[PDB]
């Protein structure tokens, strides 16, 4: 019942695409991963990154550069698990591909075959706003490499039902 309050359509036996905000989400269960889409400093911008430290009044920002300061850049493709901030149980950073810098965009097969190392994940469709990629590429990416429950969401209908048709 969690998902009752909103739109959502099962895609494989793993995958379930849901409309809304992934925070709100993530926030419906206690045991979720929620992903952020960074980028290689994790340096949060207007995209869910900058949701997702608004929300932690800064906390995730501050956090992300404790990190980088002590291990250095990500490169694209990485991950790194850090804290939830009551957003979720923890927060999993992904450096996805960023098409305006020409980068290479099947680098999202290893940013979603991260998440399998988590019982139940929340995420965006990594790279898909402001690193230019297609919703439908990164929904493919997610769909070949998915192997556990992932909650994948999309704040726009117009996205939601391009995938769903
Ligand atoms: N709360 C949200 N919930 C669900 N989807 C969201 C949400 N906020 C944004 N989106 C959508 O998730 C997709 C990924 O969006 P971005 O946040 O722009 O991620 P990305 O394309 O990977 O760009 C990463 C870059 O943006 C900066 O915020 C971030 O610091 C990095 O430099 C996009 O379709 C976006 O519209």
């Amino acid at each position: 019942m969690p998902l009752s309050n909103f739109e959502h359509k099962v895609i494989t036996e793993c995958v379930t695409i849901v409309l809304g905000d992934a925070i709100q989400v993530a926030k419906c269960y206690g045991e979720s991963v929620l992903v952020n889409a960074a980028n290689t400093h994790l340096k949060h911008g207007g995209g869910i990154a900058g949701a997702i430290n608004a929300a932690s009044k800064g906390a995730v920002q501050k956090e992300s550069d404790e990190y980088i300061l002590a291990k250095g850049p990500l490169q694209v493709g990485d991950s790194v698990l850090l804290q939830g901030h009551s957003l979720a149980k923890n927060i999993l950073h992904v450096v996805g591909p960023d098409a305006r810098a020409k980068q290479d965009v099947s680098l999202l097969s290893k940013c979603y075959k991260a998440m399998n190392a988590y019982p139940l994940v929340v995420t965006p469709l990594v790279s898909a706003g402001i690193f230019g990629v297609k919703p439908a590429v990164s929904f493919d990416y997610l769909i070949r490499e998915a192997k556990t429950r992932v909650l994948v969401v999309v704040n726009s209908q117009d996205v939601y039902k391009s995938l769903t048709i």
